[PDB]
């Protein structure tokens, strides 16, 4: 088979992980969709020239077992930690994600990317300053993003296949 990408969406909820996941996948902005609802979506895409395939996880937070998000944690190669630019809270709670994730995968290398979402709204409590700040402490890349225009997602995506290539060819 082509080439598969597992990418896994994480974030406090409302911040437009299944906005975010459905724009990538089908190119429309579902504006509402229930929080509760966790579930994979697959795209065939061109990645500099990569025919592959995008198995993504659009999570929505506890499980009923923590084992099955350790199972997809394990399972995931990267992460996309969206927080919202109009919501300090969920941007705090990036702290806990990364430290979730590096955790279970017993990994100090796991390919993420930091997703401020929500960009085309003119209120703003996350400056692009602070956000790169903890993107640099990471030592990942940053990406603002609309789901709602569309604007920065297919960057968010492929920025975190190419991470995924990075850490794939130590
Ligand atoms: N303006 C705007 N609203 C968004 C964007 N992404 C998501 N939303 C809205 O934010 C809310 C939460 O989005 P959702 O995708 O359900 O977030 P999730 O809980 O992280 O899956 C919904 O009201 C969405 O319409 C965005 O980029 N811009
Ligand atoms: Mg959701």
């Amino acid at each position: 088979g082509m080439t598969e990408y597992k990418l896994v969406v994480v974030g406090a909820g409302g911040v437009g992980k299944s906005a975010l996941t459905i724009q990538l996948i089908q190119n429309h902005f579902v504006d509402e969709y229930d929080p509760t609802i966790e579930d994979s979506y697959r795209k065939q895409v061109v990645i500099d020239g990569e025919t592959c395939l995008l198995d993504i996880l659009d999570t929505a937070g506890q499980e009923e077992y923590s084992a099955m998000r350790d199972q997809y944690m394990r399972t995931g190669e990267g992460f996309l930690c969206v927080f919202a630019i109009n919501n300090t809270k969920s941007f705090e709670d990036i702290h806990h994600y990364r430290e979730q994730i590096k955790r279970v995968k017993d990994s100090e290398d796991v390919p993420m990317v930091l997703v401020g979402n929500k960009s085309d709204l003119p209120s703003r409590t996350v400056d692009t300053k602070q956000a790169q700040d903890l993107a640099r402490s990471y030592g990942i890349p940053f990406i603002e993003t609309s789901a709602k225009t569309r604007q920065g997602v297919d960057d968010a995506f492929y920025t975190l296949v190419r991470e995924i290539r990075k850490h794939k060819e130590k």
